[PDB]
C-alpha cells in the first residue's frame, strides 16, 4: 500500500528465522508501487549471510571488498523503514544499511546488534611480567590451535561446517588490546592501546587463558578488550545519497563505524545511541559517526555516542596526493591512505584546492576541466589554466566543497576510546549543550596531509554552553580542546589552519593541570564567560602545569570574563598562556 | 594498424618502471580499431597496482574480491599478445591476466612471475622436539613481531610506507607447510602436509637462523621446508565466460593461486607452455597448474611442462549445487557450498540440469529450468518445467547439462609437484596420451563429490594410452597410480555407477613397491590391456600394499592377460588377479 507491512511477505518476528529474503521482497515492492514507509511488528528480526546481496562497495576510513547487505537501499527514494522499537540481531559478516543514491530516507525505532561482537572482551584475573590471565564469557568463544595461537571464533563446533567456522577466523582478528576499568566501564586512566598483532601466544592454565606478550600490563579486575583489526561491517553506510534521517535507531556494534558517510547531502541523526549489549564493556568498534566529504547540514541531535573504540564524530574532507606532474595543466592525483582507496570526488568543472604538504596552506585553487579514473588510487585531473609554479609532487588536492554545516547538539559523549569530536569541518559549525568525558581530547582539530590525508581547517566554529567533566584523563590528544593538525615546526608561524573559533558558557570540570586549551596555527580565538572547576576524579598529571598552550597563533583572547573555581593560584597565573606544558 | 607495438605507448624495456599505463592504453586502441597483434620488444616489463584497474571477480577455486588487473581482457575480440619472450615482473597483489566475455585470444611468447612469492622456501639447518631451524634467502622477506610469531614481508622497510607494508603482510600468510627432497626438488617420499596456521612462534637464534616452535614439526635436515600460501587471490591467467583462448610457450613461474583457471569458457589450447619455478624457488605455482570449471568444447594441453606446483597439474569437472531448499514441487533454491565456488553463476531458463542423489551421486532425472533468480553469491532460485522426482530431498544437488569439454591432454610431463596429476572428472571424450607422469600423489584420479568439494565428475570416455607413469604416487596424496575416489557412500557404492567406459592400453608403469595401479569402486566397463609393469627400486617399498589391481563394487572390468610384468618375483597369474583390499 502507502505503507508496507514486512510480515505479509514472510518476514515473522521472534522465531530466529532469516527474514532477509522477505525483507527484500517487501522492498522491491515497495519501490514498485512508490510505498513511503515501511514497518516491522515489534519484535526481534534475526538476519543471516546466505541470502543478502552482494556488492562491491568501497567504503572511506572503512575496509572496501564485497559486502553482504541486509538492507540493500540502492536508488530508494522516499522511504521511511519503522522499526517499531524491534530488535535486529544480524549473524556474521553483513553489513546492516547501505544507502546508496537514495534520498529522503528515514531509519526509525530498531536497534542493530551482531550474534557475535568482532572485537572480543576478558576479565583480567591475573597479571605478570610479559602476561595476563583472562577469563573469557561464552558470547566470545576462542580456540588455542596446536600452535598455541589465541583465535577467537564465530562459534565453536561437519567438514564443510569446519571449513565454514575456519574462514570465518579472519572477521574476528585482532590487532591490539585496551584496558577498561572495571567500575567506570571507560578506558583505564592513562593506560595506552598496546600493539600486539594478530597473533598472541596463550596456553589454558591446567577456565583461565595465559595471553603472552612483553608490553602487556594492566589491573587485575580490569576488562581487556581485544580491538577488532578489521573494518569490513560498519553498521549504517551513506553513500551519494541525500535528505537521511536518523530517529531512535540504536547501534550496539558494527564491524567498523555505527554510521559512516561519504560524499552526501542532510544528514540528521537524532535520539539515538550508540551503547553495548548486555554483557559487553564495548559498542561499535571504530568511529560512533563519521562524514567524508558531506555537504549540506550534519545535524547529532539529542545523541547517546559512548563506549565505542574510537571517535564519536569526524567531520572532514579528503586530500589526494599530488602524485605525477605531467604537464603544466595535468595532473595524477593518488589515494593515500588504504581505508580511502576507491574515494572518487573529482569531477569536471570542480574548483580543487591545490595545497602544500608539510604546510596545509592553499597555494590556489583552480578548476578541473577533465577528469580520468585510472584505478582505485589514481585519478588524472586535468585543470583550466596552469597551475601554481610552486606546486611539487607530494603535495595534496582538495575538492573546494559547499562544507557542511554542523549542528551538534544534545549529545552524551563518554567511556570511547580516543577522541570525542574531530572538527575538521570548514562550514559553519555548532557544538552546543553537549556532554564530554573522554580519555583522550574531547574536541580536536586535526586534519594532515601526510598519512590520514584528511581536508580539515575550520573557519566558523562556536563551541558553547558544554559541559566537559574530566575529559582527556589519558594521552589520545594534547589537551581538552587542542589542535594537533599536520603542519611542520617551521610553518607553524606561517601557517593557520583554523581560525574564528567562539569557545563562550562552557563548563570544564578538570581534575589536573593539562590543557583546556592547546592550540597553533590559530587565527582569532575568544575563550570568554567559561566556568574552571577543579575536581580530584583522577590522579594528578605531573607532565602538566598549564591550562592555555599557545604556539604561533594570532588573536587569541583568554578573556578576564572566565570563573575558577577549587584551585589554589588564581587567574594571574592560570590564565595566563604558555609555550610549554611547563 | 593491425599490429600495435606497446612501446609506441611509453612501455619502456628494462627500466624497472610500471608499464601497466601504458600498456592499457595500447590496449583500449587495439580494440577501437580492431588491431589482430599486440607486440612487445623482447625484454624486461614491470607491472604494479597503484595504476592497474580494478574489477569485482569471482573465480571458481579461488578467492573472490577486488582485483587488480594488469591485462584487463574484458570483452577483446580476435587479438593475439606476442611478447616476444619478454619477461614480465609483477609487483604485489596482481592478477596479470583475466579474459572476461572474450572472444578469439592468443598469448604467446611470454613469462610471468612475481618480484616476491606469495609461498616461502626455506633451507632446513637444523630440527629438534618440536621445532625447525630454518635459513631463508632474501628473496623470502620475513619479521618476528614482538609477540614472537613468524610473518612474512613483500619487503624489509616514513609512517605511510609502514603502513602499506604492514596491509601487505595478508598476502603471504600461511597455514601449512610440506618438506621437498633437497636432491630432487620434490615433495619428501612419503611427507604429508603439516597443518600450522597462519601464526608460528618463532625466534631468531644468535640473526641468520629462524627457529619454528610446532608439536607436530618434523622433516629432514638439509632438506627445504615450503610455506604454504593460505589464500588463492591472484592466479596468473583466469579465462572467464570467454571462448577460443589459445596460450603458447607461455612460462608461468608463480601465482597467487593457480596458473590457469578457466570457468564457463569454449574451446582453450595451452600448447608448448610450461609452470616451472624462477631462479632461487623449488615451487612454482601455489595451487593447480591449470583448472577448467563448467567448461565446454575442446580443452586442449599439449606438449607442456607442469612442475613444482603446490596442488594438481589439472581438474576438469563441472559444479555441483545443493538443494537447499525445496519452494514447491516445481521450484527449488539452490546454494553453492564450498567458499571459492560462492559467486559461480550457471543456471539458466532453458538449461537441463542433472537431479543427483548426495550421497550416491546417482542421478534421478533430468529436468529443464523455465526461471532462474540470483538471490545471493550463494542462493539463487531455480523453477523447473515440470514437478520433479519425488525421492528429491533437501540436501541432494544439481549439475548442469553441458557439452561436456573434449578433453585432450597429449605430451606432456607432470612431476615435482604436491598432490595429483590429473583429476579427470570430465565427462566428454578425455584422451590422455603420451605423457609422463612422477607425482606424489596418484597420477590420474577419478574424483567428484556432493559433501565438500561439490564437483560433478564421472566420465563417460576415457582413453588412457601410451603415457609413462614413473614411480608415481609415492607418497600418500590418493589410492594408487590410477584411483578413483568419488564421493560415494559405502552403502550405495554397489549400485552407484559414476565412471564408465575406460580404456588404459600402451602405458609404461614403472612402480617401486605394489601399491596398486588401479584402485577402482563404482565403475562398468574398463580395459586394461597391452601395458607394460616394470619394478623399480627408486623408493623405499611400502609394507601396507600387496596388490596392483584393488577392485570393488564394479562391473564389466578386464586386467587383460595380454599385459607384460618384468622385474617381480611372483608369477604373472598372481599379478593380475585383482583384490578387495590393499593386501589380503
Ligand atoms: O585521526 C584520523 C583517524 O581517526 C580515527 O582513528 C585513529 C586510529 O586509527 C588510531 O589507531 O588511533 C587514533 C587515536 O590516537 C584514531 O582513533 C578514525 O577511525 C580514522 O578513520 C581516521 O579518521
Ligand atoms: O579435490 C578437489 C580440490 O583439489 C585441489 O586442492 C586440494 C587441496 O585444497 C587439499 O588441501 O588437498 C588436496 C589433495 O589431498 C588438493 O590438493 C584444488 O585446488 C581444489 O580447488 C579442489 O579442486
Ligand atoms: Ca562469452
Ligand atoms: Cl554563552
Ligand atoms: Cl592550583
Ligand atoms: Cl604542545
Ligand atoms: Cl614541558
Ligand atoms: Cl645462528
Ligand atoms: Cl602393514
Ligand atoms: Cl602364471
Amino acid at each position: 500500500d502507502k505503507v508496507i507491512d514486512v510480515s505479509d511477505f514472510g518476514a515473522i518476528k521472534d522465531t530466529g528465522s532469516d527474514s532477509t529474503h522477505s525483507l527484500y521482497k517487501a522492498l522491491q515492492e515497495a519501490k514498485k508501487i512508490g510505498a513511503t514507509k515501511i514497518t516491522f511488528p515489534k519484535g526481534r528480526y534475526d538476519f543471516y549471510e546466505e541470502r543478502a546481496a552482494d556488492r562491491l562497495m568501497y567504503i572511506s576510513n572503512n575496509d572496501p571488498g564485497i559486502k553482504r547487505i541486509t538492507f540493500p537501499l540502492s536508488s530508494f527514494n522516499n522511504l521511511e523503514i519503522d522499526g517499531n522499537n524491534s530488535t535486529f540481531i544480524f549473524h556474521g559478516g553483513l553489513v546492516p544499511f547501505i544507502l546508496d543514491e537514495s534520498s529522503h530516507i528515514v531509519l526509525r525505532n530498531f536497534s542493530i546488534d551482531f550474534s557475535r561482537a568482532f572485537h572480543s572482551e576478558a576479565l583480567i584475573a591475573g597479571a605478570g611480567k610479559g602476561y595476563l590471565d583472562l577469563k573469557f564469557t561464552d558470547q566470545f568463544p576462542y580456540k588455542i590451535n596446536e600452535a598455541g595461537i589465541l583465535k577467537f571464533q564465530s562459534q565453536l563446533f561437519d567438514r564443510l561446517k569446519r571449513k565454514q567456522i575456519s574462514q570465518d577466523e579472519y572477521k574476528y582478528e585482532y590487532k591490539r588490546v585496551l584496558e577498561f576499568n572495571f567500575a567506570l566501564r571507560e578506558p583505564e586512566y592513562m593506560a595506552q592501546d598496546i600493539f600486539t598483532g594478530n597473533a598472541l601466544r596463550a596456553e589454558k592454565l591446567n577456565d583461565v587463558v595465559r595471553i603472552f606478550h612483553p608490553n602487556l600490563k594492566a589491573k587485575v579486575g580490569n576488562i581487556l578488550v581485544f580491538q577488532a583489526k578489521h573494518r569490513d561491517y560498519p553498521g549504517v553506510v551513506i553513500s551519494d545519497s541525500n535528505n537521511v534521517e536518523l530517529h531512535n535507531i540504536t547501534i550496539h556494534h558494527a564491524g567498523g563505524m555505527g554510521v559512516i558517510a561519504q560524499r552526501s547531502h542532510n544528514i540528521t541523526i537524532k535520539d539515538s545511541k550508540v551503547s553495548p549489549s548486555k554483557g559487553r564493556i564495548v559498542s561499535t568498534t571504530a568511529d560512533a559517526t563519521h562524514f567524508v566529504n558531506c555537504t549540506g547540514k550534519i545535524k547529532l541531535i539529542d545523541n547517546l555516542f559512548e563506549s565505542q573504540k574510537n571517535d564519536a564524530t569526524n567531520i572532514h574532507g579528503v586530500y589526494a596526493a599530488i602524485d605525477k606532474i605531467i604537464d603544466d595543466k595535468t595532473v595524477e592525483i593518488k589515494l593515500q591512505h588504504p581505508q580511502q582507496f576507491g574515494f572518487d570526488f573529482i569531477a569536471p568543472e570542480d574548483e580543487l584546492e591545490l595545497v602544500h604538504g608539510a604546510s596545509l596552506i592553499t597555494y590556489e585553487t583552480n578548476k578541473v576541466v577533465t577528469s580520468t579514473r585510472v584505478s582505485n588510487e589514481v585519478t588524472r585531473v586535468q585543470f583550466i589554466k596552469p597551475f601554481d609554479s610552486r606546486i611539487k609532487e607530494g603535495d595534496s588536492v582538495s575538492k573546494v566543497r559547499s562544507y557542511a554545516e554542523v549542528i551538534i547538539k544534545g549529545n552524551i559523549i563518554r567511556k570511547n576510546r580516543a577522541r570525542g569530536m574531530l572538527l575538521n569541518s570548514r562550514g559553519k559549525t555548532l557544538i552546543e549543550n553537549n556532554y564530554f568525558h573522554t580519555p583522550g581530547s574531547a574536541i580536536l582539530f586535526e586534519g594532515d596531509a601526510n598519512f590520514w590525508f584528511e581536508q580539515g581547517g575550520v573557519s566558523d566554529v562556536t563551541i558553547k554552553n558544554n559541559v566537559f567533566e574530566n575529559s582527556f584523563y589519558s594521552q589520545w590528544g594534547k589537551g581538552i580542546i587542542a589542535v594537533d593538525a599536520g603542519i611542520d615546526d617551521k610553518f607553524k608561524e606561517t601557517s593557520r589552519y583554523n581560525k574564528n573559533i567562539v569557545i563562550k558558557g562552557n563548563t570544564f570540570k578538570v581534575f589536573d593541570k593539562a590543557p583546556i586549551l592547546n592550540l597553533f596555527s590559530v587565527s582569532n580565538l575568544v575563550f570568554e564567560n567559561n566556568i574552571i572547576e577543579k575536581t580530584t576524579e583522577y590522579p594528578e598529571r605531573k607532565k602538566y602545569n598549564s591550562l592555555f598552550v599557545i604556539n604561533n597563533s594570532d588573536n587569541i583572547t583568554i578573556s578576564i570574563n572566565n570563573i575558577l573555581q577549587g584551585f589554589s593560584e588564581g587567574k594571574s597565573q592560570l590564565l595566563s598562556p604558555t609555550t610549554t606544558y611547563k
